[PDB]
């Protein structure tokens, strides 16, 4: 489950790297409000304080949610389950 | 489950199209903003860069939303599923 | 079924008249609006077009997305299995 | 499951806690705005009213998302189906 967890945690990664490439490059982002920006779309919050303003980052944007949404919702979830329970069930039992 | 996922798609794209027409023709967008606009609704990322501005448009929307959010949701998951986790598990054995 | 539809149904509609209530008379908008403003909260859209500007409103909304989320979304799943569903087979075969 | 749902409220109100905390001081938003922001956020509703300014507090939100947005949505789903649904049923029931 480690290796469940390590596969999502990667592809998630390489997924924000691919938006954070793209926006900074074709929006003119800097890059690290093009990760922030990728965060927030993928993950449906949409601020808005950013948002695409070329026809090809609107194009590109439609794809990136349709592909990027079920990897980051997995990878959330895969954390929630097999990382942030458990460490929540040990700090109920002193060692 | 090619034929799951062919139907879903398929009624994802007329969804679009749907929403498309509409906000070109009652709100006036472009085209490629209505779909931009429908994609950004449906997948409740929401930015607000565009947004219903006549009464039509925002009741319209109203029932895009409850009529829309399952399937754009239920496409989705079937293509993370059973198109992207095959070609991501296919990656990890040379052939 | 239909009975199970149509609990959540009504819930739901009572859920929206409460905030559209509340939004028109302690924010100000129109009745048209302050619906728009509670269906583009619930289900966690958010275009931002609206947004409460009072402190009151703002605590409201807290409590409303907490307990408004899990119904609306539980009427949309309810809506997609149990009616949108069957009329998608039923239109795939000829009577 | 009252100590099932006790668990993961305290968890929310300690997340919320946490949030309130770093956007007031750091982003410099009234107590209550970051109260509302937080929740805002967790819940990916994310109207933008209010958005972090600064690198840090664009880098915080990143983690907060990740982190934050399992158990808020994990909450919400108990109190949906162990306390709202059942006081849903009882209301049917005369005693
Ligand atoms: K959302
Ligand atoms: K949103
Ligand atoms: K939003
Ligand atoms: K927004
Ligand atoms: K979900
Ligand atoms: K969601």
């Amino acid at each position: 489950k480690d290796k469940e967890f390590q596969v999502l945690f990667v592809l998630t990664i390489l997924t924000l790297i691919s938006g954070t490439i793209f926006y900074s490059t074709v929006e003119g982002l800097r890059p690290i409000d093009a990760l922030y920006f990728s965060v927030v779309t993928l993950t449906t919050v949409g601020y808005g304080d950013f948002s695409p303003q070329t026809d090809f980052g609107k194009i590109f944007t439609i794809l990136y949610i349709f592909i990027g949404i079920g990897l980051v919702f997995g990878f959330i979830h895969k954390l929630a389950v097999n990382v942030q329970l458990p460490s929540i069930l040990s700090n109920l039992v002193p060692r």
